[PDB]
């Protein structure tokens, strides 16, 4: 029931949130197209007993007042929208985007979400859907009897057929770019939905207006650096132990006070 | 216990599944007509403590909120129906299928399954049967006084007979195609059965509708590569060992918190 | 916070819940005076530092404003008479409460 | 004699039972045809001081009443009737069953029991008995001068003899399944008996009516995964520590009360 | 209509934060001890008064 | 003196018997006309709290 105890509780909770985000970053180290997160902490208010700059006398002004902090709180968990390393998989329907942008996906309830994990497949109706059953927005259809599917540098998906002697331009595969990519609200299954912090998307073809380029046969791995999470965990453990020590010291102080 | 512990447990489970699929791909490297497996991961939901784009004031809005992941989940582990290299066995009853297609066989209970591993024997009744005691759906029956069996580019099976000095068309060897070959489920002895994920089986003759050709005396080997399997094994081992560190750190933090 | 008797008491403890009709009430059933109402199927409700309250709904991106949360200031809060259940009522020893937006 | 103390005692008992089931799963990790168990927990009754939704005044209704929990009690231990990993031993009489269903045996007193572990032997008279002397229900008898006995994919069992050429069939290994296999009451030596929760057993040949298949020379190992048992033990130990700390705090406060 | 989704093969665990429970227990124990000391002080005061 | 301890003791004894069988089989690998051993286990009794 003491200010020191409450400050230490806030510190413990902040360290717990830091450890949680580190564990989440480590867990999906092998998730294609994953972007890591880091949490920023901002301290709480200050109780002022003696106001700084107080007019202590007719001329004397206090160089600094008496202020006591009230703890620390987590304010945001920002995503680091960096570029992950590309890999080789030698697959017809594995597309990795380089640069900036997002594929559009039509959710079952009629809304539109945005994704980054490009690993496509075909359903029983020929539609080009992602892993999870959600289909793309431009509604790309792959006819039967097809031999191979080629996606160029830009989104001109073409199908090599048996008796046409030339590929057929099935459709166009654009992507949407935001000006506040870190502001997107994330949901499960590697889908981002547009929010107010993120601006209105402006869909464009690859290679224009700063948009990225599509590559076939590549998969964008998670941009998680394992070599730094170990150091982060060590620092987190030390901070948690220190705060627990502070709590124990406060409790012992109170016990010695009340044993009289 | 704690969210960090649960996240690390989910990560451990995902890495264990990845290791298992790698081991299964590596074990049956020499199985003829084997398509390797690849597992795709996907992150779970997110707890939104602070909503992104929150309206803190009438003019200022939060650029990024507070979201904590709930771990990772294995969405699917699917088989890569790529093309495998061929080898010569100089066997009259061995056929290898090039391109896209599936032989059809009939299980004893009545249902029909689809295979890629072409290695046919003959039962005591003269009926064409694959390795495992399963007959081909067209039910080709090789008669007696058979000298040599010829299987051309298409599905024509003929036998050179000493009598009548003329080959006789024993039967036709059709094959089927699925517009979604990925969705086929897998059972033992190199069998696949139709599911709702895959379309209706479009049956045809070789060389038409995009179906692949047939080669006499060849066999389609597995599409596994030990060189990439080993490096993937190293990756998964390091990822699992890193994930275990999060569990250990959480346990130590809980112990220190308890020992106050 | 408005009592059943109709008098507007003033409280400091913030622990608010939502009753069946979607109104924002404190623990005890007493309702806040600006009469903040929360619609059904609300995903997340966020209260800004300025004083506004917004509700997020599935389907649309722009948050919908549901009400404004002003608060009162007294010239002498010591003279407020403390009735039970964490309520202070205005007396003659305290100046007339003035309502204002938070932070101003 | 305090509600907190009784709640903590119930929590300790629940954690003890969880540790017991974990240790039981770990102990018989090398038992053929064994299924893991998992406990399910529910909270006890809540004693209500003020009824939720109470009509506080003519208009005011309490948003949430005052309720105090009583604790947690275990409800059931579900057996995960998954598919065990198949091993190989190259034995004539070791038979594994893939899928569903159980072999039916007769207990000495006359009742009928069911088992999943297939590891058969032969008694003096030549009757096929399990490991323990119990004989299978169809009463399969192995004749003398038996060179080798074979069990096909279905339930047909034959044996070759020197004096003939075509093997002579002996019996049929029909297996029975249940509507709900989770509700089987288990007893020692891998035997399950029919109960009210489990439906009426229905017999069928292997490979029909959703039943499994018989593989000769294989034994179905237990489906116990040692990977997560360690983390379960860590979690249960920490939970026991937390509840013990709760008891300690209650004792400390009660002693400080009665000290005066 | 803002309803949840269904996932198969998973179970929703209890959302109990163990970290805060220990410090809450410490607070509860200290508050209980302080109130007990207040009761003892009142008892001592009454005992001194009664033997007047 | 607890159920988990007794279950773990039984498990340890089973593993020790399995190891002894393996060691004995490996010891005489060059013995003419020798047959390997194989130990089979089965779960012990069950104590019921709520009847299935």
């Amino acid at each position: 029931m003491i200010s020191s105890l409450w400050i230490a509780k806030t510190g413990l909770d902040a360290q717990q949130t830091n450890m949680d985000v580190i564990a989440n970053n480590l867990a999906n180290v092998s998730t294609n197209g994953f972007k890591r997160q880091r949490a920023v902490f901002e301290d709480l208010l200050y109780q002022t007993i003696r106001q700084p700059g107080a007019q202590s006398s007719e001329q004397t002004t206090l160089p600094s007042g008496l202020q006591i902090g009230t703890g620390v709180r987590p304010v945001a968990t920002e995503r680091l929208h960096s570029q992950g390393n590309l890999s080789q998989t030698n697959n017809s329907k594995d597309v990795a985007i380089k640069g900036q942008g997002f594929f559009q996906v039509m959710l079952p309830d009629g809304t539109s979400a945005y994704t980054r994990d490009g690993s496509f497949q075909v359903d029983q109706n020929g539609q080009l859907v992602t892993a999870g059953g959600f289909q793309v927005q431009p509604a790309i259809t792959i006819p039967a009897n097809a031999l191979s599917i080629t996606i160029g540098r830009d989104g001109v998906v073409s199908v090599t057929q048996q008796g046409q002697a030339a590929p057929v331009q099935v459709g166009q595969l654009n992507l949407t770019t935001f000006m506040n990519d870190t502001g997107l609200e994330s949901i499960g299954e590697n889908l981002y939905i547009e929010t107010q912090s993120s601006g209105a998307p402006n869909e464009s073809t690859p290679g224009l207006n700063g948009a990225g380029l599509l590559y076939q046969g590549y998969v964008e791995t998670s941009n998680v650096n394992v070599a730094e999470e170990l150091v982060n965990m060590i620092q987190v453990q030390r901070a948690y132990e220190i705060n627990s020590k502070a709590v124990s010291t406060t409790d012992q102080m109170l016990q010695k006070l009340t044993q009289l």
